[PDB]
């Protein structure tokens, strides 16, 4: 079932949502297997259940390919719970990001190049990765939504902040 | 002529437009036509010669009333050129501010409460006026768009940045 994805100004994306606690459910599946399908409806390369108002620690992401993003390398198909995100080093990377909350827009975002993220399948099986690049930025996206934020806030060069058909 | 508003994003908003030097004539007065025409069509209570893609100093703004803003008092219907600012004390007053070139959007933004503003209208009479609130408001919002400056730059608080329809 595609879910309604909820638009930048909703208190519902501000909250700090709790664990998710009913790995390997049934009802979890079903939630999961709604974001996957809603995130290919509205062409996401990832996407935080509070963006579909459900208040939980979860996101899902991946590709084999993007349109958008056509130099990306393949991110795994992933859904993952209760994520939990540590630095590997202080390097930083600049990259293009938009949200489906914040149709039409893209600004340049600087995010951790290298990362460690920690969490559940829904089957319950633990996740743990390195990751780097776009994989890591997704993955920092996402998790902001988790913790009540939204890629504005990281903006540094408001020059860059735009509508997509006419950045340049 | 009702001209096209340009979207955020592009370049021409960035610019630090040059001063008006055609007080007086017919094209001026033509364009501030274009300009009282246009930020009527899009529902606007100010407009800024860069947001139609003209780089230079000139903005226009006012109204009886306003839908959006129905607590604020008339401001008089102005045309304003080589416009100067001075801020008349250091209180600062949070409203919301939207922008034609970013549209559905608005924010909280911090302005002076109190300025004194200089130019001239496009007959080239003088223009001096102390402001407070909204008007005050109205002039600042403006006169950031002829230094290549639009309000997200401004925000501090991004729990208020959203669309129009959705904020709460
Ligand atoms: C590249 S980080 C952006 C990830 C998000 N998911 C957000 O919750 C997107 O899929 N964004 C799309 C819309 C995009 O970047 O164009
Ligand atoms: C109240 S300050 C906003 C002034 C601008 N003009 C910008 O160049 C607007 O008229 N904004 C409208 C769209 C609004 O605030 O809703
Ligand atoms: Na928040
Ligand atoms: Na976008
Ligand atoms: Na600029
Ligand atoms: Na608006």
């Amino acid at each position: 079932m595609i879910r309604d994805i909820i638009r930048m100004g909703d208190k519902r994306l501000l909250r700090v949502a709790p664990q998710v606690t009913n790995l390997g459910s049934a009802e979890l599946h079903a939630l999961v297997s709604d974001m996957f399908e809603t995130m290919g409806a509205a062409h996401g390369v990832g996407l935080a259940a509070p963006q579909i108002a459900v208040d939980l620690q979860l996101m899902v992401f991946g590709f084999e390919a993007s349109e958008r993003y056509p130099e990306a390398p393949a991110v795994p198909l992933t859904a993952l719970a209760n994520a939990q995100i540590e630095p590997l080093s202080d390097e930083m990377e600049n990259g293009w990001e938009g949200c489906l909350s914040i149709p039409g827009l893209r600004a340049v975002i600087p995010r951790y190049r290298y990362i460690r993220y920690r969490g559940f399948a829904p089957d319950g099986s633990p996740i743990e990765r390195e990751a780097e690049g776009f994989h890591a930025r997704v993955v920092q996206h996402e998790y902001d939504h988790l913790v009540g934020r939204l890629y504005p806030s990281r903006i540094e060069n408001f020059d860059t902040f735009g509508f997509d058909d006419v950045l340049s």
